């Protein structure tokens, strides 16, 4: 119908002020990411300090360990209950909502109370990702030039709050290709079309990426070497290990949704319960984090331990056992940090455990437990969250694996059709149900 | 629409059963089809070396059995493609995006073997043409046909194992699985409207295609260039610069390819014999230059390693690029079966390496290697001709395992579709969709 003819002819022509205004979302995140985790790094910092200053007297420093991180912990639970709930939990499902426009972008409270709340429940040690607070920033970043500079029209609300969050996760884990899949794939309206330029979320995510590199160049988030490739006869050890993540996604899904109602019961609601039960969880994390540090934190530290298999089985089935506890308890509280990235550290855990029986049910196969590490790695995120060609993208931008893409796409493929066979949902769409609902009820 | 909406997230992602397991059955038929289309092809330009050297002394009747021999393979695939299939002209990439927008027909019964064996000709003849297209079309086609042979219904299983074919047919074609996923997604999928198209099943049959190539091909890189140097952020500003360079390319490239795509038209008119004698006369200029200068003819990934590794002159880069410039224009704007695709990554490759050394010697400080220029722009003719960066991007990604070159290739790739849009150009394909489908009102 020549209205295509027409439409065919005049595609991909972006309004310059699209594109020039996304030049600037993506410089504003990315020195905002870059802030971030530098401010989150420098806390974990200054509480290694306080430990040695106290190092001693073992008692005061297991009790200076909870203080420091408790006084941090209620320091962001109150900052977003006092001036910004929408910026509790991970940031995502609001992020999502807001392009949906069935949720508003309060720019002016959500970046300081996310920054400073991030900051707090982040540096001091606790169980969440820098991936939902700094999409949710970034969102609000592209909200706030869109404002300032009154950009009118749909395509202008969607797209610069669109790239303002592919650039915040390009930003977080040096991951372009990550960001930018991460919108097409899960963020935008998933059940209609929408006005979001591809080209302005990229210029975004380009100048995003820049400014880590700015800050951050010489040193990966992960360095996990060079690993074996995988031979054919080899591959339906990764189908069955992406249909073990495939059946743990959704129970892990279910436990997330209803710990939120568990802990939604010990403050009723109350800002001071709230708060005051965030520090326990906050001072639980400090404590956790220097009487046994893989149980606690973001987890990015034990993965190269984990691909290395310098892990015995045993303290992989603990590691893991420990980080669904301190992950489901972190998260479902309500505190400001997200679960994405706790799920890179649960993922791979996991697969190394599995690479171990395979080495030893299979000597013939010559095998590497590395090369399962890094196929489970982003199995969970797959599984529950289910944006599998993200979860494998963003794996890849941060492994430098290549030879590895086919394990890594059939572990995938096996946990989203597991997680859909087994009536898990898509977790940040299960969430933005959850407040969806409970808001026209 | 809160309702709905809380009614639809509780609900997504869940694709019927049987449309994966019918996008595992694509796959599967596609990356066979795509490996046989991958060794038929081989097997007629080796056979071809076979001839030349049967008859090496003589260079005049050398001279004449390397014309011949691709000229009769032209001919053959010009004339299946003018009698049983015209549709299967030209690339085959503007064909099943029509047929994603249902205004084109999916006629697998004569696509196929017209396709297939046709193309056969027209690439093992030794022409200018990609295998992008081919196996496109193909892998499409496929999909198609196993939707009919197994009657199932839906708006969701037609454009989904319509688009499953396509991907695994891109899949399987470069080894390159994202490529295939994401090149659904950012350029093959209807561009202006919603869409019933399951992601995970599109990705089922990129598994199994690509799985059926590595079944087939395994050991041997189609593009090995090894690791190459990093790059420092004060070399960036480099790569936007032959970006931009690109970008003012592109556009001027694609009314060529459309302008030589009329003035061919008329040297035959329409009628079946000209064009199949027009089509072998190409052909057998090909199959000529195949031998008195390669790399200005074939596909064109063999130069692409050694442009990427310095040993090329100056010289020979300018001469490399114009005429291919010259035969990729001869080849694809006659219509002949047979992507552009491909092609354009060496020409790309072939400019940056120039841009590359010219970049070397005017910046020592930088400490450069005109190999990563060529890397960054090996998707770059793709960024403003094709304006699919996002595909072209993590294509070069997946054929030259070149991950620290992610920023200059990006930021080039960027650079290449602003300064193709900027200067009037459209995307090729839609282009080429376009003046098909204005063509069928046309004639009314
Ligand atoms: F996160
Ligand atoms: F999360
Ligand atoms: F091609
Ligand atoms: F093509």
């Amino acid at each position: 119908r020549r209205q295509l003819i027409r439409q065919l002819l005049e595609r991909d022509k972006t309004p310059l002020a699209i594109l020039f205004m996304a030049a600037v979302v993506g410089t504003l995140v990315g020195l905002a990411a870059v802030a971030f985790d530098k401010g989150v790094a420098w806390l974990q910092n200054q509480r290694m300090g306080a430990l040695v200053h106290t190092a001693d007297n073992y008692p005061l420093l297991l009790t200076v360990a909870f203080l420091c991180s408790a006084v941090l912990a209620m320091f962001g639970y109150f900052l977003v209950r006092k001036y910004a709930p929408e910026a509790g939990g991970s940031g995502i499902p609001e992020i999502e909502g807001a392009l949906e426009d069935q949720r508003p972008v309060r720019w002016w409270r959500v970046l300081p109370v996310k920054f400073f709340g991030g900051l707090g429940t982040l540096g001091g040690g606790m169980v969440l990702g820098r991936a939902g607070p700094t999409v949710q920033i970034g969102g609000n970043i592209g909200r706030m030039v869109l404002d300032i500079f009154r950009l009118k029209g749909d395509e202008a609300r969607h797209t610069l709050l669109a790239t303002g969050a592919a650039a915040g996760l390009a930003a977080a884990f040096n991951a372009p290709l990550a960001g930018i899949l991460f919108i097409i794939e899960e963020m935008r309206p998933q059940f209609r079309y929408t006005l979001i330029s591809i080209k302005a979320v990229f210029i975004g995510v380009i100048m995003s990426t820049i400014m880590y590199r700015i800050f951050n160049h010489e040193v990966a988030l992960i360095d996990v070497g060079k690993l074996s490739d995988a031979p054919l006869n080899t591959l339906w050890l990764y189908l069955i290990l992406g249909i073990i993540f495939g059946i743990f996604g959704p129970i892990f899904n279910k436990w997330v949704l209803g710990m939120q109602d568990l802990l939604h019961r010990v403050h009723g609601g109350n800002i001071t319960k709230w708060v005051l039960m965030g520090g326990a969880i906050g001072g639980l994390c400090g404590l956790l984090g220097f009487v046994a540090p893989a149980t606690s934190g973001g987890g990015f530290n034990l993965i190269p331990i984990a691909t290395a298999g310098n892990f015995s089985m045993g303290m992989l089935v603990f590691i893991f056992v420990a980080r669904v506890i301190t992950t489901l308890l972190c998260f479902s509280s309500g505190a400001p940090g997200g679960i994405f990235a706790p799920m890179l550290a649960l993922g791979t855990v996991l697969g190394t455990a599995f690479g171990m029986v395979a080495v030893e049910l299979f000597p013939q196969y010559h095998l590497e437990a590395g090369t399962f590490a890094i196929a489970g790695m982003g199995a969970l995120l797959a599984a529950s969250i289910r944006a599998p060609l993200t979860g494998i993208i963003l794996v890849l931008e941060m492994t430098d694996n290549y030879q590895l893409i086919l394990p890594m796409i059939i572990t995938g493929l096996g946990a989203t059709l597991l997680a859909q066979f087994t009536g898990g949902k898509p977790l940040y769409s299960a969430i933005l149900a959850r407040t969806l609902a409970k808001q026209e009820a």
